[PDB]
DNA sequence: GCTGATGCGTG
DNA sequence: GTCGGAC
DNA sequence: GTCCGACAACGCATCAGC
């Protein structure tokens, strides 16, 4: 209709074609989605923004649908599906250079705003670019923009980062209004819109349900909602968003769902799209259950079963139909060239009656000399892309727990009971290449307790607690946490706790900007009396509890660090502070750093200690930082993990 | 040919 | 991965 | 409970710079 600056998508009886800020036929402009994603951002309830959303989704099916799959990735700033892999090679770095660049600004200038304003967006938005000639280039579209990020993600080999330069520095020249923002953002991958993947399908489900595609323009039924009563066209979206979640936890792959929902509809869509061996699923995940007692809470009067928590990289194993191995990470990214091993070892682990499979592990680093599991730390050392067998040193050992399809058959449907059960028959263990998980059924809490202390006497990081018939299925977009994880360090007062000196502070991003995001920790190293960083730490206080550290550090700021203060190779924290605060922080595990300084000598040459999953938990005003925990002390509790 | 910085990705 | 905020 | 985005450590792969 008329200049999408003006473009209001979250407008009351928002009409489809009457609202929309471009005509018929015509590509969706850039500006329509940036001037969307503003009014999402300005909002903080999830069912407005999918509501706004919405209304972008169904002028873009109304007026032009083959810019719809581009928009939902531009929505969702993804590239394509996860198992193919793009990924821009763009982060902070190539993004600040080529905004200096396009701006005539100095980096270090660019860079310093950046980190104060605490986004990239709105210092790229806020200077004009030294290229822009007197008539600005055309407006840009999404489908434009959506394929300038894919050029910039195919660019590889020497020279690539200054190609990817020019095409960001051609973008910002055309950029308009609120544009050079979102672009920005969306390269530095922190959209922070409010609104994620889970939003996105609930805006389609609910965008194709009330605008159909493939009507005759102009369309008939542009709002098929109207005719409902409200309590009717909430189950009739409701019903309608868990067909889509469903198939899309099933085949999480939008080049193949959207050209089916626009050519036959959502209500045939489970026909053409289903799980199949070779297309990754989204798997199940779990709650944090801080005590038995809540797992019990939780599961009620349901039976359940608890195993053992492997600490390894999950493994999602398919064998198709005719003999075919794929397999993928967690996150659907195809790993079948990093596992030759997993490959050649899965005529040993199912038996001959088995035709096609896919089956939820963890692959667990382990030594063949010891027989015994190694640590997280040891498998992240595999290579990653296209290995060959003979030069694998690490080993692995596949710890199965799910059985998701079977000769044909989804169990994502079936309770657990029943997929257990399949699993432990059809497949072969093998001591230290395939085995099942150690599990334990009971509901005595005091089993429960030792068996949680078992695991972690055998190397887990704790238990994982599953119903086995009572909502025991595997349908993620019923419930995408529906397994309980119950860990040691979740336990009040037990895991380990350490008393650290705040020695440095980082200015927030995104929720954080404004205010300190981040700090910086110290042990104390009685040998040098040096105060040593040991990790970085910017989770577990409350938004009250950082703006009172805000408040309790601002006279604590130096101009330059303390000469007994050594933090080597860790990020230099934006402002020094006089070490004083002693905080109290709880983690998973120690690990063995390239870079933190703290107890480095003592338990190894090179490498000091860190800490994994570091978490705030209080203020110690009763410590002053030489009653701090000593690097002595960090090193024994390192040790003390085997 | 090598190294450190950068990016992607796992947890 | 942990965590807290908004719903 | 769900969803989201602040923030953690640290591995391999790649590429600019040398
Ligand atoms: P996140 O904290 O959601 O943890 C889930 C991951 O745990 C791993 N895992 C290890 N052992 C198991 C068992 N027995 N069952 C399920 N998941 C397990 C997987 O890699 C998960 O992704």
């Amino acid at each position: 209709s008329n200049d999408p600056s003006g473009y209001n998508p979250a407008k009351n009886n928002y009409h489809p074609v009457e609202d929309a800020c471009w005509k018929p036929g015509q590509k969706v402009p850039y500006l329509a989605v940036a001037r969307t994603f503003e009014k999402i951002e300005e909002v903080s309830a999830r069912l407005r923004m999918v509501e706004t959303l919405s209304n972008l989704l169904r002028s873009v099916v109304a007026l032009s649908p083959p810019d719809l799959l581009p928009v939902l990735y531009l929505s969702l700033n993804h590239l394509g599906p996860p198992q193919q892999g793009l990924a821009l090679g763009v982060g902070d770095g190539v993004l600040l250079k080529a905004v200096a660049q396009a701006t005539g600004r100095q980096l270090e200038s660019v860079r310093a705003e950046a980190a104060e304003k605490g986004d990239v967006g709105l210092v790229a938005e806020n200077s004009r670019s030294t290229q822009r000639l007197m008539l600005p280039p055309p407006p840009l579209t999404a489908s434009g923009v959506f394929s300038k990020f894919r050029d910039i993600a195919r660019l590889t080999g020497s020279a690539s980062t200054a190609k990817k330069i020019d095409i960001i520095k051609g973008l910002f020249v055309a950029c308009r209004h609120s544009e050079a923002r979102f672009i920005a953002r969306s390269l530095s991958g922190r959209l922070r819109l409010g609104l994620a993947e889970q939003s996105v399908l609930a805006a389609l489900s609910q965008a194709v349900s009330l605008t159909p595609p493939g009507q005759e323009f102009p369309p008939a039924m542009v709002d098929a909602g109207k005719g409902k009563t409200a309590e009717a066209r909430k189950t009739w979206l409701e019903e309608q968003g868990m067909i889509l979640k469903q198939t899309f936890c099933e085949v999480p792959d939008l080049d193949r769902i959207i050209p089916v929902l626009l050519e036959h509809g959502l209500e045939r869509l489970p026909e053409h799209c289903k799980l199949s061996p070779g297309i990754p699923l989204k798997p199940m995940l779990a709650h944090p259950t801080r005590g038995i007692s809540e797992v019990l809470k939780r599961f009620e009067e349901a039976a359940f079963t608890c195993e053992y928590k492997y600490d390894g990289q999950r493994a999602q194993i398919h064998a198709l139909e005719g003999g075919e191995v794929k397999i993928f990470s967690r996150n659907q990214a195809d790993n079948t060239g990093k596992y030759p091993d997993i490959i050649s070892r899965i005529p040993k682990i199912k038996l001959p009656s088995v035709t096609s499979f896919i089956l939820d592990t963890e692959a667990v680093a382990w030594d063949r000399e010891k027989k015994q599991i190694q640590p997280f730390q040891v498998l992240t050392t595999r290579k990653r892309k296209e290995v060959d067998a003979s030069e694998i040193q690490v080993q692995v050992c596949l710890y199965a727990f799910d059985l998701i399809y079977l000769n044909g058959e989804s169990l994502v449907r079936e309770p657990l009971s029943r997929r257990r059960q399949l699993l432990r028959e059809n497949f072969v263990e093998t001591e230290g290449e395939f085995v099942f998980a150690t599990s334990l059924d009971t509901k005595d809490i005091e089993q429960i307790a030792e068996f949680l202390e078992q695991s972690v006497k055998d190397s887990c990081e704790g238990l994982m607690v599953k119903t086995l018939d009572v909502d025991a299925t595997y349908e993620i977009a019923k419930r995408s946490h529906n397994w309980l994880k119950l860990k040691k360090d979740y336990l009040d007062g037990v895991g380990d706790t350490l008393d650290l000196v705040v020695i440095g502070a980082y200015l927030g991003r995104g929720k954080r900007a404004g205010r300190y995001g981040g700090f910086l920790l110290a042990s104390y190293d009685e040998d040098s009396e040096e105060l040593q960083a040991i990790c970085k730490l910017g989770t577990g206080f409350s938004d009250e509890e950082l703006e009172e550290h805000h408040q309790s550090l601002k006279a604590l700021v130096l101009p330059s660090p303390r000469p007994y203060v050594r933090i080597d190779g860790a990020v230099i924290p934006d402002h020094w502070l006089d070490p004083s605060a002693v905080w109290e922080v709880k983690c998973a595990d120690l690990s063995l750093s390239p870079i933190y300084p703290a107890a480095r000598g003592l338990v190894d040459s090179d490498k000091g200690i860190s800490l994994r999953f570091p978490r705030f938990i209080r203020v110690r005003e009763d410590k002053q930082p030489e009653q701090a925990t000593t690097s002595a002390q960090v090193a024994c509790l390192y040790r003390k993990q085997s």
